[PDB]
């Protein structure tokens, strides 16, 4: 891994920002690896989460948010166009009303803001990936 995992990256996000995550799953899909990305409101792991994104490779993606310490209503999609054993590029684009999630250039979901994305102060990338690079662009 080029970067340690869990990878906790302090960030400042605004409308127009893009978080770009490149990495590779560390297990084959028959071993049910996962990838997780959390848009935290503070460096503290127990702080509120504006956008939680957990991929079960080869299966589905679960998304949620944590508000006042409470997990809210989970959202899911079965559209997970990651390839077994290959490097992926995950782009999370901050729009005025949602996070647009793209996997290998393919839009898979739009997760609507319930708090402003400018409240996000740390992005944590975790679980079963080797992390090649993480960029925040505008």
């Amino acid at each position: 891994s080029s970067l340690p995992v869990p990878y906790k990256l302090p960030v400042s996000l605004s409308v127009g920002s893009c978080v770009i995550i490149k990495g590779t799953p560390i297990h084959s899909f028959i071993n049910d690896p996962q990838l997780q990305v959390d848009f935290y409101t503070d460096m503290d792991e127990d702080s509120d989460i504006a956008f939680h994104f957990r991929v079960h490779f080869g299966n589905h993606v679960v998304m949620n948010r944590r508000e006042f310490g409470i997990w809210m209503l989970e959202e899911t999609t079965d559209y997970v166009p990651f390839e077994d054993g290959k490097q992926f590029e995950l782009c999370i684009y901050v729009h005025y009303n949602e996070y647009e999630i793209k996997v290998n250039g393919i839009r898979i979901y739009g997760f609507v803001h319930r708090i402003p994305p400018s409240f996000v102060k740390m992005v944590q990338v975790s679980r079963d990936i080797s992390l090649t690079s993480v960029c925040v662009c505008n």
